[PDB]
């Protein structure tokens, strides 16, 4: 697939003609190429969707919500060729492609049915004949950046509340994942999304990632990704006071207390640890379980994992890794553990595969015991399907555990003891805690959470919220003359 | 008065002893003395503020709102210490500063008024045996930055809703208003503040400012002052990530449409101009005026600015600037208007006062007349009593030259036109709009605005809902067996 | 066209067989026929809703809006059937029927979107470890009562919220209108609504009205139409305490202030007096014209109204009288004015038709002049096209004429005076106020009177949630023993 | 104490001169009068109520506020005398007096805090130039209707919300608890409630009490009490369609799963059932206990009910029946029981007491076991001091018992499954749960039940909103000509 750039209502090419290569994770030779857009590219985006704005607001958001409505019908009629897309792209295994489409289709129809639903306000003023009027407008120009793990959920979840609130878009996607962020573009623009109003740009972070978060004319930044991105993204966006939104790094601790029901935590840390080859926002990236059970649950959980089967979507249990950066990388982590003592209870390496296989990004799982929590596989991001487990024995010691990071995104909690349940949720200082049950996050959650991960939030009424702008018209209208306390009226 | 440092509960000295002077607005001579505090004292008081964090959230926020009663209360029956601090740290005439400390009185009942009401939320989950709870928790330490201009008020606005919702806070005001942040501190530990929650940290900007928004354990940072400073914090804040509160700049656009009450606009003008000599977030930055009435209503506003008399805090209508580096920058300002053409109606020097007034940093007002759209004067924030006029001549045309701006905070509309004022409403793209009244805002607005104006708000049920955290809490709750679709029940 | 019940998943006939006719109102001949429930037949109804209950709340409101969304889709597409039947049952003109259609499906789409929307709340407790979760549920069995004025409109008004937050209902339309009430239920049917969810009885008010509204299994009742009705209802369920949502009578002022824009006065007063004959709940009742304008305005009314053109629903601007009940109350109130020697300027009869249209329920537009206050077209609804008109010259007067009124739904204001506009928004004392524009109502209005309007209100988050039930769970998890004032820890 | 009437700002006699006796719980002597106001007494204090209004309203909420606050401050300072009230109207034990005051005292103080909170709001219109204004004003004129159980609390829980919300106010309280009700009135009066803005009026029910309800400018009527009078009241309230709060019978279902803790279960339930003498709106009225722990929870809870003291104020455990009715009704109940073979554990009868104390309406705690669930003392409320108890086996049966009710205001539930709490919060279908803890209810939850317990609720934001009525203001601001669909514009 050959993807192009959406400027201004047309599809173009890169004003450079220089275009960047897309690399298959299962078979690791070249599928695709996109256009490596320049700032010129980028400004003539931005400039469109400032000259749309005013019109996109006036049409309001029940009309607006038709065309998302639209765009979400006419994504669900042809969805197969978009999990396809994912599934070339990405490697994932058919069903989780399947899953992140429904993902995709519930977004939309979530977002777009807040049509004239998010009110302002009416406030009493300092007198009778006065009133402070509270109006909740689009913020102007969004750009949207999305990340390769979700390629087309990420991408419905910011332009489907963007747009409805009445805000222009500049998309620009992960130059890893081109294809699903394009699809679904072609998909609203075949909806009725006016001229400017959703613009795609893709292109080399080196060359235009500064350049469109700094940007004049920018309102907003709805981002997704990782730390460090993000916290450039924030030092950038001090040139515009732009508003931000943004979802970085993840450490999610699964903590499994000794009264938990071993076959519900266990489906749950498969599906936490390996789900997306643990390339998610909120994987499981620490395992803390009761002394009491640890060598059952770790058997079974070593156990489980080895019937995993990695490989072709077609039929996998999980599949690769994204890039040829994140395997060495994966590795690189992997030795460094090993080098600091950790015991490998199984997984650590790449398998050898065969056929086409051979050149993919695959990693084995892989499971560590006895993992200091001061090491690095327990305080550094991981984004791969490796994890190490610790003991615990009490309550307090497991929050305390829990809150000894960096980040504060996820978290997993099995145990029926319903005080531990009630009093986690506020002592485990995490965005979500999944109590008894697996990930993902539901479109009426507020995802979101504390310390390293970020920016605000999205879904739910408040995720929604942060794509508007409340602003106050106060008014008098006793019609007499006015009296200030600082000001003499002899002077009139 | 010599002001010193409280941290962990205890009135201390700098780690060094190391002191800032300051100097009367009003004669220009030493009143004065601040602790210089170090790095290492910056450290002690967010270190006390992380250790009192717990068993202040779990005080709640009715017995948290009890100890802030009380601290207004012994505020409002002192209230003149206070009224005579701020006239002898700032110059401001006898009515600006009573009021100040009224609006301080009216913000602390405000805030400490949303003790139980701030309320989570319960939505429905993905199965009937699911829901997802949503918690308001507090982001932990506040790191609060007061500006020099409302030293009281804005003290009051930061403290009242941090404390209310949980926070434990460590203050730093601006080290030419001290006293009034000290004072206001002081009567807070009366009132029982327990040992940790508010620490008052004084000292250079050049010494601490970067060390104390880039630290760790910093969770939130609320702030007012110049946007060249909220730049440089947000810059900061990616080593933490903090939830940002900016108040930034403000070039208000003050208009006059043809069928405005003069008297009520010309009133309201002296006000937005000339409050605490300009030095306000929300003065009249720029006046767009109606070619029918332009020449009367500039020939009146000339006349009444001449009436307005300059000095002692306790006969003046207005006040000197707050220091020397603020009179030179005000000099500065006039001098490149004069030498670009601008037509000097009125003023553009200071006043000639006998005695130590002479010595002051006093401005007298300073009108320009046909001011360019384009020029500093209407593009660059001035916070002083100088303002320059221009013609207008429709309403498309009124809405673009107000919003043709960097800032987004006040604007003001003097018409008795009910379409302009609906449809103003939603064009003029400002964060507060007074139609035929003067400011300052309420604590029930939320102070904000647009562009660089900032980030987030202040005041209104949403303004105090910034310092809380929302976070989600996932539950299942039908004990039977977990069924999850990319995982296979074969295996168990 | 011939009516049938449906009870517990199946089209059926009453009990006993029994029938009631149904009249044109414009031929006056019989058109069709409906069934004639029994009490047996209500109890089945109602106790299919009981037993449906647990399944479609266990649904979701997601799933819900599901079902409620394909009865939209299946009446979008089969709209004609529905415009037809409202122009044979109701006479209404074209334009009018394909309106009151449209209005159908902005609203089910309207109500559906409200889907994972409507939360509960989380509430501090008393102490740390102590919340107070609010879940907001539904009441249960739903009586919807629809009046034959918007025979389709009030179906979809009542049944969308009713069944989207979980409510199961049971459906009784007025014996004038069928036909529209049994072609919707049809549609949800067709649309998959489970068994026993959703049930529709016909029959006479007489035989079964009281004994629908006080079962002991009602937990709501949801009613538009006549104020004595309303007052039965309220008095015979304090047999169950059902929740209550009645829309009763209005007797709208149109207000006319002397700066009114004439040509859209007129036409806003065309619209609210004979739109559907003035057979609306917010029809102009009095109309109430400043004392400068008066005489030009009622000449120019009174031209306007002689243009209309009543008779086929293909062709006239008017219909007719719902029934000859309808037409001979109508021609009473007339007399009793005529006869209380109020001035007739135009009309006051019945028309002069040809051919089968002589035997409709036809009334020709009445405009009285010079109308008292404290007379009966003044005080009394009259749902008919009928109107007198008064001077008026102070804004006070013009509140106060208002508001003495036994009714207080909507109403209609006429200026360009903003003080007046915002000075009314709070002094009019009516549920709703059209400034400068004609009704009718929008779905994300909160439709709602005071006084004898009735209970409660239909649309907005507001009316929706009034489907809802709000309860509380208190949760204490301390696990620490209780203690309790009242109780002698020394017992223990 | 002799009571007297307040009507219009003056302190009265009843116009017939004639009174009603107070007879003491404790001595069973009279020990005070009131007034027994008639029809034109009452009419003075509605008009009184109406003149009053505008003045009332247009104060704002913030100026109420602050004459609420200081009626809180003086009761809080004379709180004494009002705890001696108590104790003589009702013979409560000190120390449920002073929770009483405590209990006035946070009400005042949180519904006073609501000020220029309660918000309305701006809604999206249909068009770009139309907004929906949705302002939340007070009903007018409120009847407050308090009973004897709770003389003192029931008046702070009415008054406070009324009041703040800017609604006139006449208040009855019961008969037998005049002398609390007039002391809090006082207070008001003593902080400077505006004349008319607050009446009180005491007389017999069989004189007024239909009269007070029925009266044509009632606009809200607030009652607490039987759930025959609030029958009553909503069939009489059909003559004004008054908005309706009532708060009825409950029949309080007390669940005790197999895990349950013991210890806090046997606390919890002496606090259920005993306090006020069982004389509670949430009294537990029902005992469920799991079989494997029914034999030796019984056994502690008759053993701990037999320590219990009854008697004097000053060192009972529990005191008397308000009246000899009350009594009598007890007495009539326990041997009703007794004749359909339910077995008395203990109790069930007056003890004989000596001195004074003789002649009180003092009864014994009262258990019964193996009672029927279909018996009067299971499907009737008691409101004394009795409760049957009856095995279960299952969490289906334990719902299905529980819900098998016509009452539904609160509930009680211990166990340490935290399945069984999350679902019962949706299965019991109560409007209170308490899990694990005791009531009373707080200000923050909303006081509410389901089936016979009445309409609306009290307390939290819902609860304070019941004494708003939102309504509506259509506005049009495009100043260009209308178009109406059905209106031909060729009549212009």
């Amino acid at each position: 697939m050959d993807t192009k750039l959406y400027i201004d209502g047309q599809w173009v090419n890169s004003s450079s003609g220089k275009t960047v290569d897309k690399y298959s994770p299962v078979t690791g030779q070249v599928i695709g190429r996109m256009e490596a857009a320049t700032r010129d590219d980028v400004d003539r985006a931005i400039d469109a969707a400032e000259d749309a704005f005013w019109a996109w607001n006036d049409l309001g958001s029940v009309e607006r919500s038709k065309i998302i409505y639209r765009a979400k019908e006419l994504i669900e009629k042809n969805r197969a060729e978009l999990e396809n897309i994912i599934m070339e792209e990405n490697g994932k295994p058919v069903k989780e492609a399947k899953e992140e489409v429904d993902g995709v289709i519930d977004q939309i129809q979530y977002y777009a049915e807040w049509a004239r639903k998010l009110n302002g306000e009416v406030v009493e003023g300092t007198s009778s004949h006065r009133k402070i009027f509270q109006y909740k407008v689009p913020y102007g120009i969004v750009v949207a950046l999305t990340p390769w793990n979700f390629p087309a959920g990420m991408v419905a979840r910011k332009l489907a509340p963007a747009l409805l609130t009445g805000n222009t878009v500049v998309l620009k996607p992960s130059s890893d994942t081109p294809g699903s962020a394009e699809w679904i573009v072609r998909k609203f623009v075949e909806a009725g999304v006016p001229k400017g109003v959703l613009n795609f740009i893709t292109g080399r972070g080196s060359e235009i990632g500064d350049y469109i978060v700094e940007h004049k004319k920018v309102n907003l930044i709805t981002m997704t990704g990782s730390t460090a991105t993000g916290q450039r993204i924030m030092q950038k966006a001090s040139a515009n006071m732009a508003k931000l939104i943004l979802e970085l790094g993840g450490k999610a601790p699964f903590m499994v207390w000794k009264d938990a029901d071993m076959d519900n935590a266990l489906k749950t840390l498969l599906w936490a640890k390996y789900w997306n080859a643990g390339q998610s926002c909120i994987a499981a990236e620490r395992l803390y379980v009761h002394e009491d059970i640890y060598d059952t649950f770790m058997s079974r959980f070593v156990e489980l994992s080895r019937k995993l089967a990695l490989g072709d979507p077609k039929n996998a249990d999980m599949g690769p890794l994204i890039n040829k950066g994140a395997l060495q990388a994966t590795s690189e982590i992997v030795e460094e553990a090993k080098e600091s003592g950790a015991k490998i209870l199984f997984g650590g390496s790449q398998p050898s595969l065969s056929g086409p296989y051979r050149n993919g990004y695959f990693f084995l799982p892989t499971i560590i015991g006895n993992a200091d929590q001061k090491s690095k596989i327990f305080q550094e991001e991981i984004f791969a399907p490796v994890i190490g487990a610790r003991k615990i024995s009490s309550v307090e010691e497991m929050y305390d555990l829990a809150n000894d990071n960096k980040y504060g995104l996820a978290s997993y909690l099995f145990t029926k003891d319903p005080n531990i349940i009630f009093e986690a949720s506020e002592r485990i200082r995490f965005g979500e805690l999944y109590v008894n049950m697996p990930g993902p996050e539901a479109s009426q959650g507020y995802h979101t959470g504390f310390r390293m991960t970020g920016q605000a939030g999205e879904g739910s009424k408040y995720g929604i919220s942060e794509y508007l702008k409340l602003k106050n018209i106060y008014v008098d209208y006793s019609g007499k003359p006015l009296h200030i306390n600082t000001v003499r009226d002899d002077l009139f």
